DNA sequence: ATTACCGGGCTCTGCCATCTTA
DNA sequence: TAAGATGGCAGAGCCCGGTAAT
């Protein structure tokens, strides 16, 4: 009745809600105005409130109750309520999409009952705030994906394993254990390589990797391998390097090739590259707005230690400066 | 005094398909 | 039999600085 002309004055995108969630709009009672009031009271602006509902209408549909819990288990987690507004803004599917508190409560005994301190849930809940709407069981079957293959291999107490793989890869417990397990025979494939070595690899250098969509991993090493053999690179030290660092997968296929273009465009050899693969680090615009730097003053690149274009701020101005 | 080695800190969706449920 | 609830998918880095090494 009075719906649309509320969404209207608070500055709701109504065409692409409806789009979104057209069930929503089919519906003789919604709680709009609560909704917004609720959110005013926890410090959220009028545009992050009128963002929040074009993107994820069912919202609309919440008692000011269901919201009251929920918001006070986040607030288990979270210190305050500024964190909160700020994760919701960037994804309000993840807080509106369930409505099961009793599920929630569940996840986070859970979670503590798999060893996790609030330090981590905390950092889960921020950067993969989705891992709050999983059911109990789908956060059991990753959990328990883990263990198995935890013990699978070497190490000794898989709960350990689960910590340090949570910690470093916080978005692990959003991914479907299909996914993971795919990048996780991709790499004991495509490399060495025995159980210890992979899990090292697993927990530290490589943890990204596991996240990479269906089929990514193989694709972006195979334009990896192709662009190095293309240089004169064997094999054996195309692996060498991505296994000294193998962040490098993530990269977007030109972008990488863009890389080692812009910099050898330069009379930096492959060999000078891929024996400091952190210059890699850098950017496109901080590589080339180094670039012109250094070769301004009398540097030649050519027979230069190139360690520094990866380096901070700091260290990078101020070698700059004694250059010159 | 200066570089190497290595690990940390930011990282926070939005959509579509497929069930449940009332 | 339609909404709500849930699972699952593609996407595609950069930067800083403590401490060891020299």
């Amino acid at each position: 009745e009075d719906l649309l002309k509320n969404l209207l004055t608070m500055g709701v995108d109504i065409d692409m809600a409806r789009k979104r969630q057209p069930g929503v709009f089919h519906r003789m009672i919604t709680n709009e105005q609560d909704l917004k009031m609720f959110l005013l009271s926890k410090g959220a602006s009028k545009e992050v409130i009128a963002s929040i509902i074009s993107r994820y209408p069912r919202a609309i549909t919440r008692t000011p109750e269901n919201l009251s819990k929920r918001w006070d288990l986040w607030r288990k987690i979270v210190t305050s309520d500024l964190e909160i507004v700020n994760i919701l803004e960037r994804s309000p599917e993840s807080f509106f999409r369930s409505n099961n508190n009793l599920n929630l409560e569940n996840n986070i005994k859970f979670l503590y009952s798999v060893g996790l301190t609030r330090k981590c849930l905390c950092r889960l809940l921020t950067n993969a705030p989705r891992t709050f709407s999983n059911s109990l069981d789908l956060n059991k079957q990753m959990v328990e994906f883990l263990q198995a293959a935890g013990l699978s291999l070497g190490h000794n107490d898989p709960a350990d394993f689960v910590r340090k793989i949570i910690f470093k890869n916080p978005f692990i417990l959003i991914q479907s254990t299909k996914r993971v397990k795919a990048n996780i025979e991709f790499l004991r494939s495509t490399f060495n390589l025995n159980s210890e070595e992979l899990l090292v690899l697993i927990c530290g250098p490589g943890a990204e990797i596991l996240d990479l969509s269906n089929d990514y991993a193989r694709r972006s090493y195979a334009n990896i391998k192709e662009k190095l053999f293309s240089l004169g690179c064997t094999e054996e030290e195309v692996q060498k390097f991505v296994l000294s660092y193998p962040d490098v997968i993530a990269l977007a296929e030109k972008k990488f090739n863009d890389k080692i273009d812009c910099l050898m465009e330069e009379n930096i050899s492959i060999s000078q590259i891929i024996e400091n693969p952190r210059v890699l680090d850098s950017s496109i615009s901080t590589l080339k707005s180094r670039i012109k730097e250094l070769v301004n003053a009398g540097c030649n690149l050519s027979t230069l230690n190139i360690t520094l274009l990866s380096w901070s701020k700091k260290r990078y101005e101020a070698k700059l400066k004694k250059l010159s």
